[PDB]
């Protein structure tokens, strides 16, 4: 398993298992939007991937609809971690919540629901 | 108005003006998913800074809650364009829509809603 | 075709053809809220059966994701259109925007995928 | 507190709290949509109920995104709770989760975010 756009934002996974996976990063300088904040897309990009990991324990999966909702703005240097949980696991689809948090704060929730190749 | 992560994702203004915005990019290696694909967080990255880049003509405003649908995957090389345009302005909140299109084609649609400050 | 709960809400079709439908209704005394407005879940039931119907053109299909943004209350005797057009069409899935206008003015905006059977 | 809508779907309230609601009903034959199941505006409108009684308790609120996720289907005569439990509260805005249940089965998520007036 090799993830280039994890690896460009320096995302590492820190839990694995069946149906869920915790993935973390830490904002850095190049994922600050015009407002000097994490920009949304890094926040996503986090959620997105504990997002893909665990619903791929399961099998070939790809997104069809996620929803991503922004709580509490971060700042260069926050430790950030996208905790994904599985919800339902039909046959061809599956959904999944991801907590975004930092320091113990929720700063953002993601939905998302895959179609099962 | 300089935003580092879209500068990091080599993304470009195609087009701003009152209540609209087109960003645009190219895939790059470093944002190909563990699949080979676009990853999700690149695509929506690029949706995501056309909204804000939308949503901001009208004043500060920050994302709430935010959608994104996909339709088809995308390679490396490929050239893809988010056309936001402006569906509702209210007095604290505002929606946009954002069509993510790659040559010709309907990628995703981005739904995202912001507050107003 | 017969849809007990349309029939129940006093909805009606306006127009029917492949990939879109136009669902009317008017906000009757029964469709209230405790805030005395339409309650979201009627104005949601009329944009998910111009939805339905649009999206069951194309054959059997069922929701997976839907999502609802609300822009303008309205009140009792509003007369309230939903128009579904088709975003998307793919093997397994399809995607479908819903406008929701009264009096020509865009109350909420429906966006919602089904999983075609 | 009178809900006209609620009433009219035979909804009932079995729990209110600070931030938090339950809000019951039994799929009536005035319920079921042109496929014969439970129709989705049945039940969105009793996860709205509960998103709203909870969001409420908190202050005069108003919906402004809502995602409904559909997982399993529900004919005439199942019984439907709709849980609402809240995931973040900020000053002008609200987001609560609310799972659908029915016989201990999760038969769709709603994931709201409202607008404190
Ligand atoms: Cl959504």
């Amino acid at each position: 398993m090799r993830d280039p756009f994890m690896e460009a934002l320096g995302l590492k996974v820190l839990h694995l298992a069946p149906g869920e996976a915790v993935v973390a990063g830490e904002v850095r300088a190049d994922h600050l939007n015009l407002h000097g904040t994490a920009h949304g897309g890094f926040l996503y990009a986090l959620a997105d991937s504990a997002f893909a990991l665990a619903s791929n324990t399961r099998g070939p999966a790809v997104a069809l609809s996620c929803r991503m909702d922004y709580f509490r703005p971060l700042g260069a240097g926050a430790r950030v971690e996208a905790r994904a949980v599985e919800v339902n696991l039909s046959r061809r689809t599956a959904t999944y919540r991801v907590e975004v948090v930092s320091e113990g704060k929720l700063v953002a929730l993601f939905t998302g629901t895959v179609f099962r190749l």
